[PDB]
């Protein structure tokens, strides 16, 4: 972080501000944006009805971009636009550059219990297959206890 975040604010985006492009039209500019990961917290996908959400999951975890250096109008304006059916809460996202922390705004869909949003996310379904990287290591193990792989 080198964009100063005092008076600038840095926020978590998820669906429709996930996008550089959108935001230069919906403000004016497009904030450093970091990839950062959210932990503790779950990105649900759907469009038309319902949009890509953010809902407290245990056994999830969010990768997406962080927007840093944002002005306080355009802060506000996020709260206003995103509002309509989010909330603007505080969260711990780690630099998927480094391994450093931060706490950042982010919006949050407001109703926890929700069958609309249930579909698994691309990650979800990526971490699946990602722990057989971790299960290559592993997989050559085996040969030590019986059976090279």
């Amino acid at each position: 972080c080198s964009s100063d975040s005092l008076q600038l604010h840095n926020v978590f985006v998820y669906g429709s501000f996930q996008d550089p492009d959108v935001i230069n039209v919906m403000l004016d500019r497009t904030p450093e944006i970091v990839s950062a990961t959210l932990p503790g917290f779950q990105r649900f996908r759907l469009k038309g009805r319902l949009y890509p959400c953010i809902v407290p999951s245990e056994k999830g975890e969010v990768h997406g971009k962080v927007l840093m250096g944002v002005t306080s109008d355009e802060l506000e304006n996020l709260d206003a636009v995103e509002g309509n059916e989010y909330e603007r809460v505080t969260v711990g996202i780690v630099r998927e550059d480094n391994s450093e922390k931060m706490a950042v705004k982010t919006y949050m869909w407001i109703n926890k219990a929700d069958p609309d949003m249930f579909g698994e996310w691309n990650f979800e379904e990526w971490k699946r297959l990602h722990k057989k990287k971790f299960i290559e290591t592993f997989k050559k193990i085996m040969e030590c206890k019986k059976k090279p792989q």
